């Protein structure tokens, strides 16, 4: 029993983290086979960061301008290219610790593990959700750019995030591993703003199911609701609309607990309209929205 | 910026997890050099679990009664012994992935990372505090016994916890790696109860400092308090007494933020007496007590 925010074991990713240096700029890279992936703004100086033309900046670089360190071993760069906002450095050595892997671009509401790194060295692991406004609420200091986010599925690592920048509000923005930003953001040092965020409804429902699986039932009621009438209440409280596909995804949890999805929606509706009145759910006084239905099944199996 | 509950990267420990089987009982073990450490109740049958005499049960075992699997490789047991509540199996192969390590017995209020494992295979990582009543609030299913808790200090893994059992209240009890239980618990399948728990005051104060370091100041006030008068309020709200040593430990955070420890104690006193009034601190509506002062410095450096 118990329910905890749980990251994937990070070892398969730790063996891929390296340090990339160009001039005075140092950040983290991901070494898979004989290619190192890192944020392309590693080629920028501080003055370049205002409004860089990256094609221009990269054409002025040669292979020996890039320093790649794996542990205390220096890797020789033998080619370089740019794919969207990621720099790819071909090195002369294949990473012997390369796991089975894929690159995946996730949807808002999905979660992943972040391996926070500094100078190519991992410092900690935590769970994040991609917010509906395509930011994540991470923990990142200077030097963390290039840290990656990932899921693991039967010894296959699915990389889904590379960290690029902190926005003025303190939330974080980044790309998939093919260099495409999540959201409308661009990689230049100007004040960009995230859109207004909303709560991930299907995830809150998953977490309420986790609470029932763990014996917490106080928030249930005898009522049900229609999908349409639930969504009218969702809008008012800044919750994302629940779709029929969300209902279908929650099927397994609904079957395990005996609580129909729209019955749990009636519980959430009442929780939104009256609050918790001092009680907690799985140790929380706020409704939690960073557990997917998959996260719940993975941790609550049985 | 940002503040997240963060585990240590788990890779150095993943390479040590193995599966131990005796009869029909299977659980996790920790393989360091040529010794495998696991909970001694692996030698018990279901009938034995009511009131076992472990010396009696172990004297009836031979080396070949123990099956140790590392990945898809079987390890040969060449000796066995009991140290308190841990079984030690000598195997014919030294673990080539053995990290630099120590065994440490921690105090209540200290935190550690847990690598939850099933059948010798890691499933997830999360942070735990040792509660004042010597339980942890983990996430553990059947088969998780033998999962370990650890801290990492400059590539040295300090193992501090091995999981042994879930209590009726759903909280978790275990031993140090030398087999001594934390708290009054014993390894037999009877209903034992944890003592009443209390809040870890020095940790709440550390987390309030983390909030200030991250720009959250709304809970501060112009008042200060004496240590004695703070502790009178602490008792009333089931908080552990704050000692002068706790004050000293918070020195670095106090110096970084400019807020004297007893000034922050006045903020906590007011938060306990009036609640939050709908506001949050670092995203939480409850006061958090599972970050040590060390945890805060490690994540908020700068
Ligand atoms: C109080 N908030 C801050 O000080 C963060 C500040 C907000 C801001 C941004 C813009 C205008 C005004 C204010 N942003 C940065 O300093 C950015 C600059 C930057 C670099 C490269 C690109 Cl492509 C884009 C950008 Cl915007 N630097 C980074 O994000 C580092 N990679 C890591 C890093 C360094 C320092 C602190 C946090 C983190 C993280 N994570
Ligand atoms: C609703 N709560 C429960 O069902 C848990 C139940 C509470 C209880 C305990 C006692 C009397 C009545 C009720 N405890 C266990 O079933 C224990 C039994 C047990 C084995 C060995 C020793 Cl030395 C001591 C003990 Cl007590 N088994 C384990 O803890 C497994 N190692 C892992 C495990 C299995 C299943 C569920 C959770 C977990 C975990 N973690």
């Amino acid at each position: 029993s118990g329910f905890r925010k749980m990251a994937f074991p990070s070892g398969k990713v730790e063996g891929c983290m390296v340090q990339v240096t160009c001039g005075t700029t140092t950040l983290n890279g991901l070494w898979l086979d004989d290619v190192v992936y890192c944020p392309r703004h590693v080629i920028c100086t501080s003055e370049d960061m205002l409004n860089p033309n990256y094609e221009d900046l990269l054409i002025r670089k040669s292979n020996h301008n890039f320093l790649v360190q794996a542990g205390n071993v220096q890797l020789r760069v033998i080619g370089h290219s740019m794919q969207n906002c990621v720099l790819k450095l071909k090195v002369d050595t294949a990473n012997p610790k390369t796991p089975k892997y894929k690159f995946v671009r996730i949807q808002p509401g999905q979660t992943f593990s972040v391996l926070a790194c500094y100078n190519g060295s991992p410092s900690g692991v935590y769970q994040c959700a991609m917010r509906p406004n395509f930011t994540i609420k991470g923990s990142f200091l200077n030097g963390s750019c290039g840290s990656v986010g990932f899921n693991i599925d039967y010894d296959c690592v699915s990389f889904c995030y590379m960290h690029h920048m902190e926005l003025p509000t303190g939330v974080h923005a980044g790309t998939d591993l093919e260099g495409n930003f999540y959201g409308p953001f661009v990689d230049r040092q100007t004040a960009q703003a995230a859109g207004t965020d909303t709560t991930i409804t299907v995830n809150v429902l998953a977490w309420l199911y986790a609470a029932v699986i763990n014996g917490d039932r106080w928030f249930l009621n005898r009522f049900t609701t229609t999908l349409n009438d639930f969504n009218l209440v969702a809008m008012k409280y800044n919750y994302e609309p629940l779709t029929q596909d969300h209902v279908d995804i929650l099927g397994p949890l609904s079957a395990q607990t005996g609580i129909a999805v729209l019955d749990m929606c009636a519980s959430l509706k009442e929780l939104l309209q009256n609050g918790m009145n001092g009680r907690t759910i799985l140790g929380s006084a706020l409704l939690e929205d960073e557990f997917t239905p998959f996260d719940v099944v993975r941790q609550c199996s049985g």
